[PDB]
């Protein structure tokens, strides 16, 4: 065992490299306090990877640092946990937990995995391991911190983070860590479904999506999260949707890495996409009704059940109404209202869509109506009239 | 001397294709007071064509109309000029005009032109005529009401919307109503840059551009408003930049009549292009810089002195220069850095200038740089990702 790690045996972690919330601990360490950089970016900086956050931790009380920072610009309670505010910097400053506010290695142990609790000193240049962190990181590890068992009960969506963080860094999970999920993974629906949606995007829309997908799909976690979508998949491997679905994410996270936004309302019109349109066949040939009134209802009840489970937001569920009501208008060639079309802001999504779902059924009928839309939107007014 | 023209013999129009700005007549005319439609609309409607716009102007004290509306949502200011609001539809209330104000006929007078001094009674059906007003329309007649002569110089805008009329409308401008202009087309330089800009887009931004400025150069004008250009002018009359006003102006009408949403920053890019192409190199050479610095002191030269006619909106300037500024940009070809590009405000804009340059300039080495970039635009991240 091996609690604290000097600067000259541990990877560098240059002080220089942390930004300023330097600036926040300096301010803690000359009151008489501690500061400890705790989680997300100390690993990543034994990595050498760059640090997307920066949170802090203390054994000063939250009505202390309150005091210590009432000249600051402080944004927004939540308790313990105190938010420093410089602009697109915002700093984490919170309190050990234990009865509720106890030591440093008190609040080693409530936290999830081994690596995400590793923490830095300012003042001594020394990480503290109170864990098996060090070793797991250096032999890529995620592992948990308990007993396995008991906290994917206390909280199931740990399991989650298990292997958003797996497919994040290119680590694999410890056997203990493991074993429980496939079993407990059923679990999840004890979950408000607003804090799953949360964590479907942290998973998918966040430039891993793909590898953390085949790692959902290998432990019967996304099953939980997408009942209406589990249930098409085939035996043979890669149905149309099966495609789509690997492909979306592939790209939703090139797009992520070529640091280009990226539409949530897009990424889930697009899975959902050949469910939505198998609905449309039961509810057209059954129940004998319009296509185009048919369609409208299978996006209801789609809609309604995969709600059930991700809590989606009013505002995108609207989009991504929107981003399937475009495939049917632009699937029936046609002329003027095509500037009315062009012009929606949903378009583009709409069309990316058009995109793969030509790229997965290769039906050259419709990759047909990809150039089309393709040049007619790049070509210039003259030539866009006499495109029709 | 026919002064009044029945329901019958008058086009119809019809009490029918009157929107429910009636209800706001129908108070007036129930309260004692008469009310009537005015030019914009009456014009078209007795053209056949649908208004655009209903106005209606009353015998009533701005006093007496502000009372006898209390209950209504009616909008504020403007001495007489009352407003009242409904859904998308806005129904402007003036008094008559004349100590001040009086009768239908003192009003008639004060308006600029025949046509547009139609007046109409739902109350009766009538159409009054105090001017050319029928026949003029009949005929195809712009025609200014009293002197021309003193009018212009009363107001000098005067003969912009009389030259608006006329390529707006399918018509010919009055011998007597078209002399004065060439002669005191100048006068346009003692008006506040800031009507100047507001006038300048109704002429060329309301999709009657191209036949607007027909008309804005073969009466000199087009100087007045835009001096930076008029000077790049050339005998030939086949300039890149001559052809690209033309274009520009034929597409912005094109987009008009489309429902299409147009961006008054481009139109602006769009003309001034060449005029800023030129100010650059000859602040290249004439002062040895470099010329990414040369270029972006032209910008502001050419900007200023525009400025110094029409008073263009902090607003638009900054994406105008964007738009340019990023024709340097999309010159290189450019590596991972597209992506960013890509994802700029303006893009469309700047692409859609890209177009018109090479276009006109007829120049292949810019017509693949817009081929490239039309499909850079449309492909996937799997496709984009290798076009790099
Ligand atoms: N419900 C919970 N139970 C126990 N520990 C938790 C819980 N929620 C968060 N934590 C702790 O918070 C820390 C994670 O912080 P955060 O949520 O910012 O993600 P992170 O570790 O920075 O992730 P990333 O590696 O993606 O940056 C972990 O060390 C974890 O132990
Ligand atoms: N400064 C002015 N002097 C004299 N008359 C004016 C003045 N400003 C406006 N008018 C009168 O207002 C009427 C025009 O109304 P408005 O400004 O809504 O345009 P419009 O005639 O409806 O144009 P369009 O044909 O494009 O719809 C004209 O009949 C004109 O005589
Ligand atoms: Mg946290
Ligand atoms: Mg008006």
């Amino acid at each position: 065992q091996v609690t604290v790690i000097p600067r000259e045996q541990h990877a560098i972690s240059r002080k220089d490299i942390s930004e300023n919330a330097l600036k926040v601990m300096y301010r803690l360490n000359k009151a008489g306090y501690e500061a400890w950089l705790v989680g997300g970016g100390v690993r990543d900086l034994l990595l050498g990877k760059k640090p997307k956050d920066f949170d802090v931790t203390t054994n000063a009380t939250p009505e202390q640092v309150r005091k210590l920072f009432r000249n600051c610009r402080l944004v927004g309670r939540r308790f313990r946990l105190a938010h420093v505010m410089f602009g697109p910097e915002i700093i984490e400053v919170a309190t050990f937990r234990g009865n509720i506010f106890g030591s440093i290695e008190e609040d080693a142990q409530r936290r999830d995995f081994t690596i995400n609790s590793l923490y830095y000193s300012v003042a001594d240049f020394t990480v503290r391991d109170y864990v098996g962190g060090m070793k797991d990181l250096k032999d890529g590890v995620i592992r948990l911190i308990g007993n396995p068992e008991t906290r994917y009960r206390e909280d199931p969506v740990r399991m989650l983070r298990a292997v958003r963080f797996a497919a994040k860094l290119g680590m694999r999970i410890s056997p203990e860590t493991a074993e429980p999920i496939p079993r407990l993974a059923t679990l999840l629906n004890d979950i408000p479904p607003a804090h799953l949606f949360e964590e479907s995007l942290k998973l998918l829309q966040a430039g891993y999506g793909y590898e953390t997908y085949k790692l959902l799909c290998e432990y019967h976690l996304f099953q939980p999260l997408f009942p209406t979508i589990t249930r098409y998949f085939t035996e043979n491997g890669d149905s149309p949707m099966e495609r789509i679905i690997e492909q979306v994410l592939k790209n939703t996270d090139t797009r992520i890495h070529n640091d280009m936004r990226v539409n949530p309302a897009f990424l889930f019109a697009a899975m959902f996409w050949y469910p939505l349109l198998e609905t449309a066949q039961k509810i057209a040939q059954e129940s004998g009704l319009t296509y185009h009134d048919a369609f409208a209802l299978a996006m209801n009840d789609v809609l309604d059940e995969a709600c059930r489970s991700l809590a989606i937001p009013k505002r995108l569920t609207t989009l991504t109404r929107d981003i399937w009501q475009l495939q049917l208008r632009m699937s029936r060639r046609q002329g003027k209202r095509a500037w009315k079309l062009l012009e929606h802001p949903k378009f583009r999504a709409a069309y990316d869509l058009l995109a793969l779902r030509a790229e997965v059924e290769r039906n050259a009928e419709l990759q047909r109506l990809v150039k089309w839309w393709g040049e007619f939107q790049v070509s210039a007014p003259p030539d866009q009239k006499g495109m029709l």
